[PDB]
């Protein structure tokens, strides 16, 4: 089918499948897997950091980072619509015993003044603000790119207060492709960065956390506690190396396809705003249709297109490697036919 | 000094000092604690009650008794549980707060409904909604009974518990005319303070169903609130609950007078917003910010707390007489000349 | 009834009642209660430490100490039969996220070599051992006194590893009166000590934690989090000062009464060991009786004597200010009658 | 290269596994759409006679999500005093679940049922609630010892009477089964949940599986999401797991035969080992009759081409697995014989 549900559904490339088959492995618990070691070395190098740690998921990447940055009772400033707050099962409270301090943002960009104001003064009644998290290409807002200046401004505030900064860069390469800002530049204004290998980059499993050597050592211990300490994970790391080193540039194609899809959907008559499409996500409202988002998703599935409803009136369409321009053209033919039925 | 920092500074009345029969509460044998809890449960129309050393403990054992690890707790964005309880909900219960904006403590029921998490693997389970009555941060504002009723209805629909942080619920009752028993009927649990406007030296009480209170009592033991001959404290608590409620009206009168007169001097206050024992004073029209003005106030005989860089909270209580208020106003008058 | 269940049942003396009624108080949250401040000053001085913190209970005292000494995932070495492990509702795991590491002891004295062996090596699989707790006048062994030499040897081991030492001194003054070792000497070989005011010292409520200034500041914030931050607690502190300054010497009376009780129980024929009784507790075994401990407790209760069973064959008898020699004599007459019935 | 007797975790994928992983049919497991993971879980559930199963990236995660699903904050978990959950899982039970471990000493990994019974907390405000009893099968620390089915049966009876959950840390449960002749479904029949590893003796590169009732597995799956074990196209890993379960269990007998040979021969040389205690893939060697300690002996073995781990200042653990052949065992033995001349 034509899967526009998310970029998480990307499948391994033929190059990845071959590398997994001949991957050199070892027990990572002993630090003896050569491929995992190389993946971490490459990731550290790529983001200009001292060290890196491979994890089974972006969620674990964010959570081990929070654990490594905080102490029980601490508070973590984060954007009110960020993944760490909305889609990580309340893990920060259970695993680290910390409280989130949601700060509103405009498409992922928290006003530097609101962030500075959310920092807790030193008082017996108050938690200690020890971490500030920023999400780049903010998911909930529709894959928007957080301006480099916003990140730089918040980094300055953090520095003045002795507060750590973590960038949830699950889709940081999409941000870099859209903005022209190198990932090293983003990373320089953060103490840690988590980036996904299993979304737009097409690896089957995993993410990576990069940061200072001492922070990574603490995160590695947290990873062991959480259950992310695998054995011969080099099989996964082999695909990860290809994802990191060879699948970044083509993300531009996903952006082009998302924009083309949006422009054409608007032409048909669907409620979409092509001007809001900055990366690989398109938000489709169903207010003008005879059925709501849930009913329209079912009609789409019957015609060969998969998508998710994110509310009763909104559907999200996400492009990726496994959605070609031909697939986009085919999907548009289907959307055209469904508009005749449901407008 | 003229202490306007909080109503927590109230000292025991002579009758409280004399009242302060005991036993070991761990064995449930302190008769005065037992009578205090019996009286509290009766007053709020609940099955059981639990004495605790502080309102923070009262709120926290209630959260522990209402939730499981990983749950989410809907609460007002400027509520005490979120801002002034040291992140205890995350450490003690492993729960995540889900702040919802409110207008003077009143969360729009529709916003509360939208904050409830659907059943999905990525989401915590919303198991509790907390409402703070006479919302501190907004100036000791009274949350409308209709707001609480509506939220209770939503909670019922979804099978979610409701906890009322009633640290100053009697102040609310006195101002609104709504009996505390009526407020409590729309909640599963209520925590109310004995150590603030009611003048007891120590403690608060949590009221609710018998099974919830049993869970809260075990949580209290875990937290370290299981005392021995606490009847010494309970004796003052009974007097606070049974003899000190009516006079809260005097604190409201003094707060309103203070606010009215401060407005006349020229300070940035809103006398029409003052319905209980608190006055929010803004410093945007002064030459110094809240922290600087608090220091000046201290040097002239007046104690108050800054609640932000531009806001000061003034609180009245039994130990601040009308004469004290008049004396404070003379001081505020002099300081307006200096910093305006 | 004649209460031998625990020394927690002690009621305030007339002196304490007057002091509580006349207590000079203030708001302790602002550090303004003069009586709490004097009690803490006196407590610190008495234990030879720079700071102290009054708490509502010994459990809170131990738990805030654990919170202030550890970080999530740490391990706490403690005696296998200690109160922190058995009677504190699993608080160490919930509040501090730490693991207990039980070590056997002989009457509360953990073999120093066993303690050194229980310290975890630096390995990703292992928690960090950051605290060693020692209980003085170890309850479960029968109110036994831990030798100063034992604490001294453990202190040296702790210093070598950079590990903190906490003494659960709930009944430390009973230990001091029996051994002749000043409480400041026991405390000199520990980082922190918690002692109770509400047991043998007769105060109605509370305990105190003593230690270094930084540690106490962290313990004070932990106390706020747990809910032990009270307002005009000077009412309780007034009785606390009398407990500390005027009720220590008379503990020797409780020790004398416990010894007399044990000797006479042995004379009657009960299975007791007077040679093991050096403080205010007597362990009585029901081995030679036609009933188990629980059934014996019931028989005692029906005859006017209260006590607790500590196992299916052992019951604990505890003396205190509120059980006089006359009461011990009357209890013995009852014990004599019951021995004829169940022996 | 060196003879690695450090652990069975070092097993490398077989040629068949490598091909199945690279060519695995995958999908997004978060949506429950990876066909290979789904088949691995179906097969695992069936093998253990349970309704459901959950793939996890490690045995530690398997145990921890099970503890999370079986307990509430403040609960106590009875477990053997030398078990992996207590010693080698980074204190995770306290941090993740807020539960207290209640160690019960065991005899060769087996806790006496009456000691388990006595460890259950009475209902009292001072005591945590005992909600889970964990049993480790082929108990590692004692030397890969096999816990009898009757021990597990008796504990199950006690747990049922008290309404307590039972979890089997079956990291090496197939080793127990091969040695005892007891099908794994029989061990599992006396437990609410069982975690078993695919990445040790079964030779898969990554992961373990938890089996149990549908509702428990659903709760464990949500715990897995929270801990970060919710992967995407994990079918790549599951492909090797299916082969581990279907083709690598019977040969564990070879690992046991190799360990028995190793022990018998080490005894003949003069080392302090007990061949009579060796029934699975582990041999405990004490250094009591050597003029060196445990760590020093490990260093000497390393210098001679043999890798092992010290588990005490006087104990070393030798583990056999697919990647150590009988010829490798003979080589190690010949070296052990000589190093016996140097250190005795
Ligand atoms: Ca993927
Ligand atoms: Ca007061
Ligand atoms: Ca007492
Ligand atoms: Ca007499
Ligand atoms: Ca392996
Ligand atoms: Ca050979
Ligand atoms: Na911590
Ligand atoms: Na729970």
């Amino acid at each position: 089918m034509i899967d526009l549900r998310s970029d998480t559904v990307t499948k391994p490339t033929e190059e990845m499948r071959k590398a997994m088959a001949q991957a050199e492995v070892g027990d990572d618990v002993y630090g003896e897997d050569p491929t995992i070691n190389e993946l971490e070395r490459l990731a550290a190098e790529t983001f200009g950091k001292e060290a890196a740690l491979f994890v089974p998921s972006g969620t674990m990447g964010n959570q081990v980072s929070i654990m490594a940055h905080t102490q029980r009772g601490d508070e973590v400033i984060l954007e009110a619509d960020s993944h760490i707050f909305w889609y990580e099962v309340g893990a920060m409270a259970v695993l680290s015993g910390v409280m989130p301090h949601p700060v509103p943002g405009k498409n992922g960009a928290m006003d530097p003044d609101d962030v500075r104001k959310a920092i807790r003064p030193r008082n017996i009644h108050f938690p200690r603000t020890s971490l500030i998290a920023i999400e780049n290409t903010h998911n909930r807002s529709g894959g928007r790119v957080v301006p480099l200046e916003n990140i730089k401004e918040i980094c300055t505030i953090a520095k003045e207060h002795g507060i750590n900064v973590h960038i949830d860069g699950a889709r940081i390469f999409n941000a870099s492709i859209a903005s022209g800002v190198p990932v090293k530049e983003y990373a320089g204004y953060a103490d840690s960065v988590m980036f996904c290998l299993s979304k737009g980059l097409c690896a089957p499993v995993g993410s990576v956390v990069v940061g200072d050597r001492d922070f990574i050592e603490r995160a590695r211990k947290a990873r062991k506690m959480l259950g992310g300490g695998m054995r011969q994970a080099g099989v996964l790391a082999a695909a990860g190396i290809i994802a990191l080193t060879k699948m970044v540039d083509r993300l531009k194609e996903d952006h082009e396809n998302a924009r083309f899809l949006a422009l054409k959907l608007k032409e048909i008559g669907y409620s979409v705003n092509p001007e809001d499409v900055k990366t690989n996500m398109v938000i489709l409202r169903t207010d003008n249709l005879k059925v709501n988002a849930h009913g329209f998703i079912e009609a789409l599935r019957n015609s060969g297109v998969l998508a998710n409803a994110v509310s009763d009136t909104e559907i999200r369409l996400v492009t990726h490697k496994d959605v070609s321009r031909n697939d986009i053209e085919e999907a548009l033919n289907i959307f055209e036919k469904l508009f005749r039925k449901f407008s």
